[PDB]
């Protein structure tokens, strides 16, 4: 009872106007079925020689319509995303993943579909299971005549020869055509004329405005001309549109297996090359090969091994060859054609690639040759990884002269014919140079981070401070992965006292050792109670906030410390509710529960050779939650702000899949090692028969991250033996550095890598078995995982034997598309506890009237002016943040302020890594925005900052002047200097107001 079939024709096309339906393709016999059980509409198709399938979901259709035609009733499906296209090769009645079939490549151009009826029969008109949205006009039109090819990349649009527009506006018009807000063939010469008449910022703003509508703009001339008339009169001009050269705009480009998809040039942190070739920044393209609806391209979309043709040789379905060709040759976009450049490790996991538009004064080969001397490497995967090494998002400091850097003999050791490099990925650095670096990357010069994960020249390691003078930093003969002429040292990131979080993997790996689940339940319960109390208590909110990074949390912390409360401020209310909801959902779906006794720190290595093997050194900074109870049995020294762990402490690093990747080690307190200023480094042994980090899952100090905890209930008693890594010794052939080899290995990684699959299968077999880490399944999957993550150095095939891939799935993943089953392990029990807590405690409606009142205290009596001089600035900030909100598909100021969206998109519900990447991008964009706003503030007179901030507050809160706006968070954006006058309001400013 899950079928509503029909047999009708098909009309792929666009809408010239509201009711002018243009067609560019025709095919009959299309079998239209609908199944709501998976939210899908399917179109079986029969093209000239074979069969095809057009699947679509409901989370991508925009509207639907009815009769509105001459012959029969149709349905106009406007699609935000193209429909998935499959073919059949096997021989059964096994699908496939292949690209389109149209002769003139019309499957990407026309973004609308017309599923007509079968009026001769009109079999059960299926408006059923389709969310109807508005009716329409009348019959269809004709005269589609593009017939272009455009380097097999479609759809695009180019400026006719009689014009000259900047590349940004052309890219933006193309992206608008892609999203469906602009009509394809409505961009004539007159449109280009009226656009070239304007400026660039005006075009930008008008595109941000029109990019909001849920439907196409059939009269673009009208819209552009009217808004150009309007924008010219709110005010003429503005002030300081921008002043500082922050993070740069990337032109992201998705390449679906059927069509291209531009994305507006968005603020983003740049790697070394992009910022180096500064004025060519409008040519680099971080093109990411994605699946149909921007979800990551599944490895089953490049090969399938169809069951009707079950065998080896996974046959590399046509999408493989499409990606290969489009990466080899390239594609044209208006004036410039893009040729492949490179890809980094992060981009390799993220299914990305950097491409460049070769031209006169620069070319991709020139780029790769300016990078370094990769002419001798006789191995493909090492070559790929080394070439990508210089493509990591970094905050470049100045350059390092060739005399300052100097190699120091790396610490090697041999154990019974087995080599072991101790310090592979870490070098010294002076305190003075470290302070300088910390100054130029926005940190505390008085408290330089003890180490920095960096990639400099042909080295990729971690520079760790040391108080011995007479040098600049260091080198090491184990860091040089290739030779190059670069001088500028980059900064991937630095070390920080990040609060530890036990993910599902770590929880499983600790439960398998013997740590009873009761402590896990206790910690989860403590966190739920604390988060729930955060809505109405000062200390509770401070506590739940302290474990969340971001400037918004610092502002809210200062606000709470200064004596405010949710009932008083609505901005604090919104931010607190958003953070609380995010934390609750996160603890539910990911088990990312806080652990008050622990941390996550980057690796480190001892230099004094003083501490013995089997014991590490740790020294962290006490946080706000531990400024109350500073008398604990696991602290050795104490300087008020920092402390030293002494108890038997466990340490591992994620992904941790084998029992033994965790190690329970003692902790000591060397007066010399403490005098050496090191802090929040997990100082490891320089001696012993084996390096301790190598006893972890993969193991090294190449900027990894160890979760390390000293809770007496989490430490295991006995521990399995550490593993041995020696697995690969790779060298094959081809004796050359041809770029085609790079492309082939890249697509090979794409087709073979199954990292997430291995991790989740490890978790599944861990929970579904009594040993929980020591099953043959678990150890085999651990070895295979260590071989698959061994891709970025060896390139071995990451085969995943289907004898382990789970057709089933337990409950604690919340995925509602696969066979479920209730769990009994500790992860499933913790998730059930969290879910019952949510359902059981979901009682907030009995709170009260959370309506706010404009605090009659926070103001300055001399502020009657500056109302008109600040309302315009607030409108500017509001429209900018609204553009940012509509771009990232946010709906209210909270989800974009926090950096997490509520009405999730289809390509983030499934993915987690790319979702964290998008979260980081949002956080960086919002940080840039707040920096710009703080600059606006520092643009006014220093003796006027309090007055103008109070004017901001009074014009955004007092309901006499704020009834239509929807953004409260403006003034508190400078709270660090606003609520300070609060102290002036309460330091003998009245009769007895505070004294």
């Amino acid at each position: 009872l899950s079928l509503r079939a029909a047999s009708a024709s098909l009309i792929l096309g666009n809408r010239v106007a509201e009711r002018e339906l243009e067609v560019a393709y025709s095919c009959d016999g299309v079998r239209a079925e609908v199944i709501p059980r998976m939210r899908r509409v399917d179109l079986y198709l029969k093209h000239d020689s074979q069969s095809y399938k057009l699947e679509v979901l409901f989370e991508d259709i925009n509207e639907c319509f009815g009769c509105h035609l001459d012959g029969t009733g149709a349905i106009l499906l406007q699609l935000t995303y193209a429909p998935r296209i499959h073919i059949a090769i096997s021989g059964s009645t096994a699908w496939v993943r292949a690209l389109d079939f149209t002769p003139n490549s019309s499957f990407g151009e026309c973004s609308t579909l017309v599923l007509k009826l079968s009026k001769g029969a009109s079999v059960s008109y299926i408006l059923e299971s389709l969310p109807f949205s508005g009716e329409l006009g009348e019959l269809a039109i004709a005269s589609m005549d593009v017939f272009g090819s455009s380097s097999n990349v479609v759809p695009l649009v180019d400026c006719p020869n009689g014009f000259s527009v900047p590349y940004e506006v052309l890219f933006r018009l193309n992206s608008l055509v892609h999203m469906g807000k602009l009509v394809a063939r409505h961009v004539n010469a007159d449109l280009f004329k009226v656009l070239e008449d304007l400026s660039i910022d005006t075009l930008r703003r008008i595109f941000e405005k029109m990019s909001k509508l849920k439907s196409t703009c059939y009269e673009p001339l009208q819209f552009i001309r009217h808004e150009a008339h309007s924008m010219n009169m709110r005010k003429k001009a503005l002030s300081n549109k921008r002043e500082s050269g922050k993070l740069m705009r990337c032109y992201r480009i998705h390449i679906t297996p059927s069509k291209i998809y531009c994305l507006g040039p968005e603020e983003e942190v740049s790697n070394y090359v992009v910022k180096y070739h500064s004025e060519y920044a409008s040519d680099f393209a971080r093109v990411t090969f994605v699946d149909e609806d921007w979800s990551k391209l599944s490895p089953n979309a490049l090969s399938a091994r169809t069951e009707q043709g079950f065998f080896s040789k996974p046959l590399k379905t046509g999408l493989y060859h499409r990606i290969l060709s489009i990466l080899k040759e390239g594609f044209c976009i208006g004036p410039k054609k893009y040729e492949f450049l490179a890809f980094s490790a992060s981009q390799l996991r993220g299914n990305s690639v950097w491409m460049f538009a070769s031209n006169s004064s620069l070319t991709a080969e020139n780029i790769r040759r300016w990078m370094g001397h990769f002419e001798d490497i006789r191995s493909v995967s090492k070559c790929a990884a080394r070439m990508g090494q210089l493509f990591s998002s970094s905050r470049q400091t100045f350059e390092v002269s060739s005399y300052d850097v100097e190699v120091i003999p790396d610490i090697e050791v041999t154990t019974d014919g087995t080599k072991y490099i101790f310090s592979d990925g870490i070098g010294k650095i002076s305190t003075r140079f470290a302070r300088q670096v910390a100054k130029l990357i926005g940190l505390d010069p008085a408290h330089p981070p003890s180490a920095f994960q960096i990639r400099y020249g042909g080295y990729k390691g971690v520079i760790t401070i040391d108080p011995t003078s007479f040098f600049n930093l260091s080198l090491r003969p184990s860091m040089k992965k290739f030779e190059s002429k670069s001088t500028m040292l980059n900064i991937t990131n630095w070390s920080k006292s990040q609060p530890c979080y036990v993910n599902r993997e770590i929880i499983s790996l600790l439960s398998t050792l013997g740590i009873k689940d009761e402590v896990f339940e206790s910690m989860q319960q403590d966190d739920m109670h604390e988060s729930d109390g955060m809505l109405t208590n000062k200390e509770a909110a401070l506590s739940v906030l302290g474990k969340i990074g971001g400037g918004d949390t610092k502002t809210a912390a200062d606000m709470l410390l200064q004596g405010y409360e949710p009932s008083s401020e609505p901005y604090l209310l919104m931010i607190l509710k958003a953070h609380r909801a995010n934390r609750l959902t996160d603890i539910r779906t990911r088990c990312k529960i806080h652990v008050q006794k622990g941390r996550v720190l980057i690796g480190c290595l001892d230099e004094t050779c003083k501490l013995e093997y089997g014991q590490v050194y740790i020294r962290i900074t006490k946080n706000h939650k531990e400024q109350k109870y500073s008398e604990q049995p696991f602290f050795c020294n104490d300087d008020g702000k920092t402390a030293v762990i002494v108890g038997k402490v466990a340490i591992t690093k994620n992904p941790c899949l084998h029992p033994g990747d965790v190690r329970v080690l003692e902790a000591v307190y060397d007066p010399g090692l403490d005098a050496r200023g090191l802090i929040d480094c997990v100082v490891f042994p320089q001696r012993g028969e084996r390096p301790h980090p190598n006893e972890c899952s993969g193991g090294d100090l190449d900027g990894d991250l160890f979760f390390i905890t000293w809770d007496d209930k989490l430490i295991p008693e006995k521990v399995d033996a550490p593993m041995d890594y020696t697995a690969t010794r790779p060298r094959i052939m081809d004796h050359a550095v041809t770029l085609e080899e790079i492309q082939k290995h890249f697509v090979s990684y794409m087709i073979n890598d199954t990292l997430g699959a291995i991790s989740t299968a490890h978790l599944i077999h861990a929970d579904r078995d009594p040993l929980k880490a020591r099953s043959p399944e678990c150890v085999q999957l651990a070895a295979l995982h260590s071989m698959a993550v061994d891709f970025a150095k060896t390139g071995a095939p990451a085969e995943m034997p289907l004898a382990l891939r789970p057709r089933e799935f337990p409950d604690f993943m919340e995925r509602w598309e696969r066979p479920m089953y209730v769990s009994n392990g500790v992860l499933g029990k913790l998730y059930r506890a969290a879910l019952r807590h949510a359902a059981d405690a979901a009682a907030l409606l009995p709170a009260g009237p959370p309506s706010c009142v404009y605090d009659p205290d926070l103001e300055v009596a001399g502020f009657d002016e500056f109302l008109d001089a600040a309302e315009e600035r607030y409108e500017a900030y509001a429209e900018r943040l609204g553009a940012l909100m509509t771009y990232y598909s946010a709906e209210r100021e909270d989800e974009i302020l926090t950096g997490n969206i509520r009405n999730k998109l289809v390509y983030l519900r499934r993915d987690n890594k790319r979702y964290f990447e998008m979260k980081d991008r949002i956080i960086a964009a919002v940080d840039a925005l707040h920096a710009e706003v703080r600059g606006w503030l520092r643009a006014c007179k220093e003796d006027d900052a309090s007055r103008v901030a109070s004017a901001w507050y009074h014009v955004t809160y007092h309901p006499d002047r704020r009834g239509e706006k929807r953004f409260w968070s403006f003034p508190w954006i400078i709270c660090d200097t606003l609520l300070a006058i609060k102290a002036a309001r309460r330091c003998r400013k009245r009769v007895e107001d505070a004294a």
